[PDB]
């Protein structure tokens, strides 16, 4: 156990081992500060979990959290670089602790601030598929794709980050970049649904990189699903069947057909495989869209695609999802995963 000290930032106690040192605070879920890691070198977000087992739901969702990030790891996604407690007992555990990469610039400083050739759009985009052909091998769901969660440097590389950990009904209301990036069947609660979701985000964001400009910025719920059957056309009856709400199938019935726009004329002067690429992501019917894996050895990535360096992940085991446990049990199997961490190489 390495030798633990405290003191009060911003009116937080942290304590924290000796290896991480000039902490300085950044933002406040949790708070975080920024610290300088001397057994590794690297510059490093330290976040103290806040009251991390109040209720059942939240405890459950810090267990959620810590099994998530101990299992990524994958050069284009947030990985863990430690976690720790000040803890010597579990009668006495409180407090989590996660060390993370500090990261800079997002996707939102290059998209608004950068002139971008062609060329950058296909490697920033080839390494969001590449990240997420990982994810999705382990049947895992990110939920929450958008440009602030993508963390971009000098260098044009990329990492995935904040995953969806199950956001808030005032989170999404009104004309709010939290909802214009999300598919239109999990945005009106349509169906089930299933890691499709991710692709619709990535074409979101492909599109916003080519034009500059957001894609469907609507200004409630509504709106922006107008925005949206304008470009891809109004459902056919194959899809309604699979709607499950009879409301929202009337609903949907309600509106005037549409047919599906040219999309050579809606982003004039694209690279033509850039297009053809944006047709298959952009597709209503979840079932039909293209997969990450498949995107990956689409010619629009020619110059990147390497079909040996793109792995998968291990298996991941969720079935702690649909099981019923007291506080102090998930309390415990926190704890667990606390001490068993191994740091990587
Ligand atoms: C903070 C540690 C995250 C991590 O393990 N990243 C990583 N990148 N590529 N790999 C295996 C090839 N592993
Ligand atoms: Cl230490
Ligand atoms: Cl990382
Ligand atoms: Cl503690
Ligand atoms: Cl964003
Ligand atoms: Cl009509
Ligand atoms: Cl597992
Ligand atoms: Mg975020």
């Amino acid at each position: 156990r390495p030798t633990f000290y405290r003191q009060e930032l911003n009116k937080t106690i942290w304590e924290v081992p000796e290896r991480y040192q000039n902490l300085s605070p950044v933002g406040s879920y949790g708070s975080v500060c920024a610290a300088f890691d001397t057994k590794t070198g690297h510059r490093v977000a330290v976040k103290k979990l806040s009251r991390p087992f109040q209720s059942i739901i939240h405890a459950k969702r810090t267990y959620r959290e810590l099994r998530l990030l101990k299992h990524m790891k994958h050069e284009n996604v947030i990985g863990l670089l430690d976690v720790f407690t000040p803890a010597r007992s579990l009668e006495e555990f409180n407090d989590v602790y996660l060390v993370t990469h500090l990261m800079g610039a997002d996707l939102n400083n290059i998209v608004k601030c950068q002139k971008l050739t062609d060329d950058h759009v296909q490697f920033l985009i080839y390494q969001i598929l590449r990240g997420l052909k990982y994810i999705h091998s382990a049947d895992i769901i990110h939920r929450d794709l958008k440009p602030s969660n993508l963390a971009v440097n000098e260098d044009c590389e990329l990492k995935i980050l904040d995953f969806g950990l199950a956001h808030t009904d005032d989170e999404m209301t009104g004309y709010v970049a939290t909802r214009w990036y999300r598919a239109p069947e999990i945005m009106l609660n349509w169906m089930h649904y299933n890691q499709t979701v991710d692709i619709w985000s990535v074409g979101c964001i492909m599109a916003e990189l080519l034009t500059g400009r957001t894609l469907f910025p609507g200004t409630d719920h509504i709106d922006q699903l107008k925005l949206i059957l304008r470009l891809v056309g109004t459902p056919g009856a194959e899809l309604l069947k699979k709607i499950s709400s009879e409301s929202a199938r009337n609903y949907i019935q309600s509106l005037a057909q549409m047919p599906k726009m040219n999309f050579a004329n809606v982003f004039i002067g694209a690279n033509p495989l850039a297009v053809d690429l944006l047709e298959k992501m952009l597709v209503l019917d979840s079932d039909k869209r293209i997969t990450a894996a498949q995107a990956l050895a689409h010619a629009y990535f020619a110059q990147y695609h390497d079909p040996d360096d793109e792995p998968v992940a291990d298996p991941y085991d969720q079935s702690f999802e649909s099981r019923d446990l007291l506080i102090d049990e998930w309390k415990s199997l926190t704890y667990d995963e606390v001490i068993s961490f191994v740091p990587p190489p």
